[PDB]
């Protein structure tokens, strides 16, 4: 897979938005939860 990636804003801002995308993208595919 390969997700909605950022560098736009602020570094740890946007590590908590690639992070909430991560997540997104595992719950799409596989069966594993957070
Ligand atoms: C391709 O392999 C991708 O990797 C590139 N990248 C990201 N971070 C890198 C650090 C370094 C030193 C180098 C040489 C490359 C790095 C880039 O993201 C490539 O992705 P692309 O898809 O091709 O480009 C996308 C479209 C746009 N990207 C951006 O604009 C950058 C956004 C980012 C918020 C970011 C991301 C998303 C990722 N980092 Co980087 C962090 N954290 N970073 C590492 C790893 C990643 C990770 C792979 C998880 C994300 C890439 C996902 C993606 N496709 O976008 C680590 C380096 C690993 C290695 N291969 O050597 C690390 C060195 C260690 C760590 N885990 O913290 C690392 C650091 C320290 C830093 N990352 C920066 C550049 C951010 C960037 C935000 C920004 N402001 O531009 N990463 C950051 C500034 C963040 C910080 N912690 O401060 C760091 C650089 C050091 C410094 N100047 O402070």
């Amino acid at each position: 897979i390969x997700p909605e990636a950022p560098g736009e804003d602020a570094s740890p801002e946007e590590l908590n938005r690639y992070y909430a995308s991560l997540r997104h993208y595992l719950n799409l595919v596989t069966r594993q939860r957070y």
